[PDB]
Parts: C-alpha cells; structure tokens; sequence
C-alpha cells in the first residue's frame, strides 16, 4: 500500500499555485523521486480545473515516452492528491539557459530535435502542451529532455490564437516551438513587452525580428514557426512532427539515434549524489521541506506496472 508516510522529504523542489514539489526518499527503498502535490481544496471548485487535474492524472499514467516525465505511484489523502515521478535531477531547461546562456545553433537544435519528436508523439494521441517555455520542460539524470506539464505563468511563448481563446489545434505547439528556439538563440522570446498587455499586443501584430548573426536554415525555420496564421506554420499540417524535422536546419539529427537517447546532450549535469539537487534553483531548495497539513478523485490510485 501507498500512503504519504513511504517517504521522506528531502527538499523543495518547487512552489505553484496549488501546490509544491518535493524531493523525497521512498522508507525500492532509498531510490529518490520527485513528489508532486496538489490541495484538493483549490481544486474541486472548479470544474475546468479538476479536469485539467484529471487529465493530468491520465496522460502521465497512459504516456510512456523517453522524453515525458514518468508517472510511477499517484495517490491521494483527505485534501491532497499525491504524483511520485522519476527525479529529473538535471533540473528545468530555463536554468540550463541561464547556466550556459544563449544556445550555439548545433545546441539548440539537440533539445529543440528531443522536444519535436516529445511533440509528435503527443499529437498523434490528441494532445496539445500548449505552452512550452523553457521552465516547463526539464532534463534527466543524463541530460535529456522530459515533458513535464500536463496540469493546471508567464506567456511569451504562447500563440497567438490560445491567448485570445479563439480556438486552436496542434499547431499551436508548433508556433510554441519556434518561441523556444528564439529564445536559445536569442536569449529573449520572440515577442515581449514592457508588461502583460504591451506584450500580448506584440504577439499579436507579430513582427519577427531576426538577429543578424542567425543561419539561415535557423532563420527560414523560425520565420515559418512563428506565423500569424495557425494554418501557414510549418507542422500544421498533415505531417506534424515529421514536416518540422525534415526542414533543413535539422540535417544533421539522425532521428531513430536521437530517440534512443544515443545522442550525447550538448552538456551533461555531473551529479555527485542520486539525490544531488545542484541542478535546481537554490530559491526553492533552501525552504524547509514540509508539507502543509466531496470526493471526485474516486480511483486516483496507481502504480506504474514497472515498479
Ligand atoms: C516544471 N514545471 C513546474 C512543475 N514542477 C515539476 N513538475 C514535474 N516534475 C518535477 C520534478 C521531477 N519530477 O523531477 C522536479 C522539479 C519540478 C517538477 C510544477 C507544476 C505545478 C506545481 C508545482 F509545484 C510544480
């Protein structure tokens, strides 16, 4: 049986709306983990919420992909419901652009390749990550890419037709994408504004600015990624991932490699512990771990058939 008591907290890993990460020891007894947690509380008021929370909940359970984040036990208690995932110790991919600063194109391209094929899969199960600033996406042990965001932030890379609600597709990854691959490039994202507003209105009148020292297979990607109309974007249509891949600045991935994870990453964390949290941002793991002290959540249960 699984209750909150298997395990032992580490550190925080991270603080959201409702709710915190932790690292955790599991009392497959010493193997570290990664323990999400959400209230309930803030949770079952809201209908579009609790189904964005179930969602969740199923997509990690029925994904199996190198490069999603794993679902290993889920669990819940009176007011919270508990997610035990694989421990991405090489921490969020914003903090490895923070790290290294802007990307060499060869670097980019690595992460952005993983991300694509993390895309396609997704697609074709039906769904959509929305939204893929660098901080929802994280790297494993050995330097890979996992996504790791399908719950209930910052905006920038979000496109156009999401944020005015107007009604979207998968395509909407694709424009998230190229959002991305500005801001390795660049180290800024595509479109930002003195504050909220300035900066939706930016997204919207969309007027790429391209860096002088870009290749050009990076421009020509990034000007057919970032397009207005969801229709026009590179991976709209019937091809989806493998219409991104094939364009040129991607000429050097070989794909059935890079899936196997047989591609060295462009950096590798060295880890000097299986616990070691160097990897993440000390503004969280300083904080003292501890976890704060009808039901819809009916069978939240699992446990992955691995373990
Ligand atoms: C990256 N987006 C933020 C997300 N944090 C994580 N999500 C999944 N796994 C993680 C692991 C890990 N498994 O290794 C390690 C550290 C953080 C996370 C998140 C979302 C809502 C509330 C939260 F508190 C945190």
């Amino acid at each position: 049986k699984i209750r909150p008591e298997c395990f032992e907290l580490l550190r925080v890993l991270g603080k959201g709306g409702y709710g915190k990460v932790f690292q955790v020891r599991k009392v497959n007894t010493g193997k570290i983990f990664a323990m999400k947690v959400l209230k309930k509380a803030m949770i079952v008021r809201n209908a579009k919420d609790t189904a964005h929370t179930k969602a969740e909940r199923n997509i990690l359970e029925e994904v199996k992909h190198p490069f999603i984040v794993d679902l290993i036990y889920a669990f819940q208690t009176g007011g919270k419901l508990y997610l035990i995932l694989e421990y991405l110790s090489g921490g969020e991919l914003f903090m490895q652009l923070e790290r290294e600063g802007i990307f060499m194109e060869d670097t980019a391209c690595f992460y952005l390749a993983e991300i694509s094929m993390a895309l396609g899969h997704l697609h074709q199960k039906g769904i959509i990550y929305r939204d893929l600033k660098p901080e929802n996406i994280m790297l494993n042990h050995q330097g890979h890419v996992k996504l790791t965001d399908f719950g209930l932030g910052t905006i920038e890379y979000m496109a156009p037709e999401i944020l005015m609600r107007s009604g979207h597709n998968r395509a909407v990854d694709w424009w998230s994408l190229g959002a991305l691959m500005y801001d390795m490039l660049t180290g800024a994202p595509p479109f930002t504004g003195e504050n909220r507003k300035k900066t939706i209105d930016k997204i919207l009148k969309c007027k790429l600015n391209l860096p002088p020292y870009l290749t050009q297979e990076a421009r020509d990607l990034l000007k057919k990624l970032l397009k207005r109309n969801a229709a026009s974007r590179l991976g709209a249509g019937p091809g989806d991932a493998g219409e991104v891949q094939a364009h040129p600045f991607f000429r050097h991935i070989n794909w059935e490699e890079l899936l196997a994870r047989k591609v060295e990453p462009p950096f590798k964390p060295l880890l000097q512990s299986e616990e070691d949290v160097s990897q993440f941002d000390s503004k969280f793991t300083r904080q003292t771990p501890v976890d704060s002290p009808n039901q819809v959540f009916l069978g939240f249960e699992y446990v992955a058939p691995s373990v």
